[PDB]
């Protein structure tokens, strides 16, 4: 057996000095970063000068001198100009030129015009108002085509057509395939300029994917090399690649794949390059694959097989704060293999995702620039150290911004050959800046023009944001073209403007770092960086040493540990590798605890608030501290990856402080507890939903008695030990470890004063069904919170990104081996796409690591247990017995010796052909009509769950329509369907999947106190008008009380609450309250049943009262609007499924009646039970908080490429 | 307390042309305007003057038929065939309408349901637009419901596509 | 202003919409009040004409 971590991620080779020099700056604080950049950047002010000239005499030939006449000419709307511009794309899209001009003639221009017109919008959006939006009003623009053709007709649509063939085949690519390319590329050369080919490509998914864009970079070096014809790397044209095309797991985790597969893939083309002396570049793309390319780098260069070739490249780029060390780094690597490198000095491509990403991984910086002004001092200064080395690589200056370039040209000074430095630009935008720069009539420099070639669409689109910098206002490209801009400007000099700033390097004032997403509410939770080399080390040994720790688990009862049966914890993925003990409890400490906990309740309560939070607060510090240590035992004990347990133990840390933060808002002295809460877990989240619940519970001022899933005791024992040392008394946070025994005991004990359940389904209806026949103290039902399963689906369209699809899917089927609540069960493809992505998605499938989880690479972990691994394995077998297709990962036979499941796909032919939540790594697919929407949403919210739902499209029609008929509580819009964070997406659904309110949102903490306080932002301003109306009817049936009191509800109710949440940029997370549903009445007297009603009506509600009740006289004459909600029941079990109750009567009848509701098949309900006397004197008896649903939806703003609004 | 009984009188004549409302709190407003069945409000100031593609002025019932003028529907009541107004167009679809296409799906009558479906989308139901206009004031301009539309048909498809173009 | 507000406005909504497709109805009675003998009356006529039809 192999010592656990002995091999988590060993690097790829010991790192230099110089290398971790690169990863010491990874994310060093950019006031650290700027003042040595400013200094090397530093020029003469006779320099200084001289650049201003040239700068602006560059400028000044650029603004002296097609879609934009286009809506002139046609006095076309922006909306007429995208939506004409889509109409010609698709046109184009036909071969047949003189099939084309018919359609226009006789069908498109009178009156009649798989896919939306409109899926590209975004891109034209962009073309024609220099705004990216990430998704696009087709029906905005459908009504824009339609008045444009019916105004202006053929004429418009003829120009149209021919402006889209320039921009796409002329302006956008240098050609659309290398040979159209390099014919179309003799111009320029003759005028002095170079190229270097880029066969639009990148971030591979699948191995086939990859091996297509080797075939492409293998044909065009050979087309290339031919038309080079000895030219050679200097004077000649070179290619461009990216490694993520190249191989379809390119990343730090998968180091030793990249290493075995990418490398002698990059080698040959080199080769090829080599043979025919050309160029080849290998261009930067995300932070994270920085210095593992370097690893590439170095083997190439020193490979011998490639010596005698000068001809290698590599793109730093200079808006990343390891720009200078990577530099130090490839100088040194040139000097040792004695190869000229080739270094493109680029400012960089991807700094929206960089920021985004940082925030979401809550790291301590980001690994680029936050202010653009840092990003250009950094550029010249990289320029000084390449100046001072072009005997040992050869720079390469690609920018079009003419500061840059003048600042950069008299660096350089007066002794100028080709082959010492060049200039590069991008094709279709550089060309008028730089043909005032080659030549001997100009500044007689070079400049290699980087030439995309093809007609990918979606690598298109990927171009064109890029090429317009995603439509950034601070871009020269954008300013260039501002009138409002001034010369004096643009030509102002970034070195000595940042100089001169109070604080020369601070943090843009309005991006925050990822600890401070939340402002002043709270601390964001710390993440680890897994692509950081020092991280890695430290990890291991931190990872390493978990595993040598004793780990116990015991029944921790207020009088200390007690005796038990104790036995082993075994490693999910190779039970031969012992965790630790547990020792259980006994049915009767169990009983014994709740006692205990209900003779501490007091002294626990009359800790105040604020100190109570301090106590989660302090527990939260001690979770980010012990960070390391805890990911070991969840990664041994659960069976999970490393990045999945930081993100759970960064789950904890937010839950503890998140409802710190709530207490510390809403919590009084008024806000009494309910008393014991026994809290259940589950062992899928064992810290993290272990954490929140009791979190919740003990800071709403309960004791608590913790009862772990009997799979993971460990991490539970843990939790409990580190919130004890964070002052939780030991009397308030009992751990009794155990099976469902265990947790039946404490359900069952007459102190039990809530129970707070996460588990299945199943589970949670028993529960509920032993809490039925039990009332509180105040002859209320006993407060139940279950959150149980979810059958949750992803609809996909035809205008969604496969490539974005497929990487979603992959994630939110598959990570953790399915085990989340939240995963992804049944994928909907629109039939147009369904077998391009499904064969995309067999192909991801493939290229996932199965294994124990203490390496690194390994994507899936096990199981939890043979006895899910079971379950599991015989719904796959039902399936494939049933002629169903199933895909499955082979896997290795090292995973004998732990509980594995390969992860899977199944195409079914009908939703209903799954009939129950499978858990775990079984990915369902069925496809759909276009038309079949809005059934096909039925048939999702048919299930009868409602947790989580994605949809990925680009078409603001079908996000409305379908985010307003699905029934689920998390949404997610063009992004994966997990990893709900605390306070961003609250979580929880409905139906099936339980009770609420949502964890980690604002109504959590007030169902756990028997007086809910006014949750933070809680209101609306929003009255129901069926509740106005009946409130109306009451007073007409001279119920002026009643009346009173419902209107006082429809102001009460915070139904219509719409709420935008504080998260990640590149995200919009939403909050909103609405109706549950159909609620269960079952009232007593005339006037319980109008409080009951108003209550209903004002959150939104129908409701179906109780036919027993006798009381159908006393709803006589109601108003349609109000009759239209009310329904009445006699069988209750065939009149739902409801989504709530409200009881009147004395404690026998609300225990009967409770009993009875338990007994309805489907949804748990949340029951409020009140007396007549009650309702008379309590105007809030039924609390409108459990008559709204919460709903979050996480929309990913980022999708089309970019983030406008940073 | 008599608020929502004091709307109710208002909408009881039967006309609605122009309506104010005089306060500054939010509810009220939510309140009021959401109850009140006019087709030109306004909220602290005068109730006249409207302005021309500012405030496009018409109303309902006993004031008249629509389109307003001064409004970007008035034109295409003029012309045999009406165009697509500026900005005309709303993402919503009537759920109901969805209902009705679903239902035309189960019954076989596929042409209907299409005829059903293009409906909603082409409704602009649901537009809510802020009009230009000077500082100091927002000009709203949303297209809601009419109200019970009367059905005259002669044949089922015409039914189903009466019945398609009311409720989307 | 108003007279000239819904002559101007009628004349853009024209441009942003009217094409040959849109046919007139023929001639329009426009009767207006003595209450905006300018306005109203200005505004009911530019909008029949500007879409195409005579007016009475
Ligand atoms: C020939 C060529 C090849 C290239 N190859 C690559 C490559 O392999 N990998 C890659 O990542 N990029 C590459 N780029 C660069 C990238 O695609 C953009 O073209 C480049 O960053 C634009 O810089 P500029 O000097 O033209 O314009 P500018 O307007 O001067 O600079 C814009 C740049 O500033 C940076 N920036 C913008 N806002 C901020 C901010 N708030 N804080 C900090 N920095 C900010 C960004 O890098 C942005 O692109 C290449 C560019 C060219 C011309
Ligand atoms: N909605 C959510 O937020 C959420 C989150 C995580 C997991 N889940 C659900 O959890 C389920 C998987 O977790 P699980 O396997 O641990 O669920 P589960 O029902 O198997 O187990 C949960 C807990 O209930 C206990 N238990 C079992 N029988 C009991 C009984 N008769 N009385 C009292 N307690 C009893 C177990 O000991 C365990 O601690 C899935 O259905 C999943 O969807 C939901
Ligand atoms: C727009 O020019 C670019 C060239 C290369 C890359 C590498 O990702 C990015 C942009």
């Amino acid at each position: 057996a192999p010592a656990p971590f002995a091999d988590f991620a060993p690097p790829v080779r010991p790192q230099s000095t110089l290398r971790r020099a690169i990863t010491a700056a990874y994310r060093r604080p950019e006031t650290e970063c700027l003042p040595p950049l400013v200094e090397a950047a530093t020029q003469s002010k006779e320099i200084r000068d001289a650049a201003a000239s040239t700068a602006r005499k560059l400028i000044e030939a650029l603004r002296g001198k097609g879609v934009e006449g286009l809506v002139q000419e046609y006095s076309l709307s922006s909306q007429e100009g995208v939506a004409l511009m889509c109409l010609a794309e698709a046109l184009l899209r036909i071969p047949d030129t003189a099939t084309r001009d018919a359609l226009i003639r006789d069908k498109i221009a009178d009156g009649n015009w798989s896919r939306s017109l409109f899926v590209n919008a975004a891109t034209w959006g962009l073309v024609v108002t220099g705004k990216l939006t990430s998704t696009v009003n087709d029906r905005s623009l459908a009504a824009a085509l339609t008045r444009l053709i019916s105004r202006c007709g053929e004429p418009v649509i003829r120009r149209g057509v021919d402006m889209a063939m320039r921009m796409m085949g002329e302006q956008f690519v240098t050609g659309e395939t290398i040979r159209e390319a390099l014919k179309r590329s003799k111009e320029l050369e003759e005028k002095g300029f170079s190229y270097s080919y880029d066969m639009l490509g990148e971030a591979a998914t699948t191995a086939a994917d990859a091996e297509r864009y080797y075939r492409d970079y293998e044909s065009a070096i050979h087309a290339i090399g031919k038309a080079s014809a000895g030219r050679g790397i200097y004077e000649g044209p070179g290619i461009s690649i990216k490694l993520s095309a190249l191989h379809p797991r390119y990343s730090r985790a998968q180091a030793a794949r990249v290493m075995g597969e990418l490398l002698p893939r990059v080698k040959a083309l080199a080769l090829l390059a080599k043979n025919y002396d050309i160029g080849l570049n290998i261009d930067a793309e995300e932070a994270d694959r920085l210095e593992l390319s370097l690893d590439l780098l170095e083997v190439l260069c020193l490979d011998g097989d490639l010596s005698g070739w000068n001809g290698m490249g590599f793109v730093v780029q200079a808006y990343g704060k390891r720009c200078p060390f990577v530099l130090d780094f490839i100088i040194d690597l040139a000097r040792r293999s004695g190869r000229r490198i080739m270094v493109r000095l680029v400012k960089g491509a991807y700094w929206d995702a960089e920021i985004k990403r940082a925030q979401l991984d809550g790291l301590a910086d980001f690994p680029v620039f936050t202010r653009k002004i840092h990003t250009d001092v950094s550029y010249i200064a990289c320029a000084a150290k390449l100046l001072a080395a072009t005997d040992v690589v050869f720079p390469q200056f690609a920018t079009h911004n003419a500061q840059t370039l003048a600042a950069i040209y008299h660096m350089a000074g007066k002794d100028f050959h080709v082959g010492k430095y060049e200039f590069q630009c991008l094709h279709g935008m550089g060309e008028p800046l730089y043909e005032e720069v080659v030549g001997r009539g100009k500044l007689d420099r070079p400049c290699r023009i980087y030439a995309p070639v093809g007609t990918h669409e979606t690598l298109l689109a990927y171009l064109v944001r890029r090429l317009l910098e995603n439509g950034a206002n601070s871009s020269f490209v954008h300013r260039i073209n501002d009138p409002k801009v001034s010369i004096d400007e643009l030509i102002a000099d970034p070195v000595e403007v940042v100089r001169a700033m109070p604080v020369v390097g601070a943090k843009h004032d309005r991006i925050a770092l990822p600890a401070e997403l939340f402002g002043d509410a709270r601390t964001n939770s710390a993440g680890l960086d897994l692509s950081n080399e020092e991280t890695l080390a430290s990890l291991t040994e931190a990872l390493r040493e978990s595993a040598a720790m004793k780990w116990t688990a015991l029944p921790q009862l207020a009088t200390g540990p007690a005796a038990g049966e104790t036995r082993t914890v075994l490693n999910p993925g190779d039970h031969r590798d012992v965790v630790g003990s547990v020792t259980e409890t006994s049915e009767e400490d169990a009983r014994r605890a709740v006692r205990l906990a209900a003779d501490a309740a007091p002294d626990w309560a009359a800790v105040p608030p604020s100190e109570r939070a301090a106590c989660l607060d302090r527990a939260a510090e001690l979770m980010q501290a012990r960070m390391p240590t805890l990911l070991g035992l969840i990664i041994r004990e659960a069976g999970k990856s490393a990045l999945n347990a930081i993100a759970e133990v960064r789950e904890a840390i937010d839950f503890l402080r998140y409802y710190a933060e709530q207490t510390r808002r809403t919590l009084g002295p008024g806000h009494g507890p309910l008393g014991p809460i026994v809290c259940i877990s589950p062992w899928n989240f064992p810290l993290a939903i272990f954490t929140g619940q009791i979190a919740a519970a003990l800071v709403a001022g309960n004791p608590v008695l913790a009862k772990p899933a009997e799979e993971t005791p460990l991490i539970a024992a843990e939790g409990v030990r580190i919130l004890r040392e964070a002052g939780i008394p030991a009397s308030a946070l009992q751990l009794l470890p155990g099976d469902g025994r265990v947790g039946a005991a404490l359900v069952a004990a007459a102190e039990t004063a809530g129970v707070m359940f996460t588990g299945s389904t199943e589970v949670a209806r028993l529960i509920q069904a032993q809490l039925a026949d039990r009332l509180s103290p105040a002859g209320r039902p006993i407060p139940l919170i279950a959150e149980t399963g979810g059958q949750n689906a992803m609809i996909v369209d035809s205008s969604a990104l496969a490539e974005q699809v497929v990487g979603d899917v992959i994630t939110s089927a598959f990570d953790s081996a399915g085990q989340r609540c939240s995963a992804l069960r049944v994928l909907c493809l629109q039939e147009d796409v369904a077998d391009r992505i499904l064969t995309m998605l067999k192909g991801a499938l493939h290229e996932l690591h199965i294994g124990r989880t203490d390496r690194l690479s390994v994507d899936v972990g096990p199981v939890i247990t043979s006895e899910a691994k079971d379950n599991i394995e015989k719904h796959i077998e039902r399936m494939r017995g049933l002629g169903r297709k199933v895909e499955q990962i082979g896997l290795a036979s090292e995973t004998g010796v732990g509980t594995f499941v390969p992860p899977t796909i199944i195409e079914l032919e009908k939703l209903s052909d799954l009939q129950r939540e499978v858990f775990g790594p079984v990915l369902h697919v069925i496809r759909y009509r276009r038309d079949d929407l809005d059934r096909l949403v039925d048939d999702v919210n048919a299930t009868g769950y409602g947790l989580t739902f994605g949809l990925h499209t680009r078409l603001d029609e079908t996000i409305a329509h379908v985010t307003s008929r699905i029934k689920a509580g998390n949404l997610y819009i063009n992004r994966n369907i997990i990893g709900a964070v605390v306070g961003v997406q609250p979580f929880g659904g409905r139906g099936l999947s339980g009770t609420g309110p949502k964890a980690g949102g604002p109504l959590y903490l007030g169902r756990l106190v028997t007086t809910a306080p006014v949750p933070p932002q809680h209101s609306s301003v929003h009255t129901d008008p069926v509740l106005l109306d009946f409130a109306k009817w009451l007073d007409g049936k001279g119920a002026r009380a009643e009346a009173e009191a419902a209107r006082n509800a429809g102001s009460s109710s915070a139904l219509g609450l719409d709420l935008e949440l504080p998260g990640p940029v590149g995200e919009r997370n939403l909050y909103t309250l609405h109706a549950r549903g159909r609620i269960l009445l079952v009232p007593a007297t005339e006037s319980g049943l109008y409080h009951q009603l108003a209550a209903a009506l004002a959150t939104g509600n129908s409701v179906a009262i109780d036919a027993a009740s006798g009381l159908q006289a006393s709803l006589k004459n109601l108003p349609q609007t109000v009759g239209l909600r009310v329904s009445w029941s006699k069988d209750w079990a065939a009149d739902g499924p409801f989504a709530g109750a409200l009881v009147e009567g004395d404690a026998e009848r609300i225990r009967a009646v409770n009993k009875a509701i338990a007994a309805l098949p489907g949804p748990l309900l949340l029951v409020q039970a009140a007396s007549s006397g009650e309702i008379a004197r309590n105007p809030d008896a039924y609390c409108l908080n459990w008559l709204v649903e919460e709903v979050s939806a996480s929309i990913n703003t980022a999708a089309a490429g970019g983030n406008a609004s940073l």
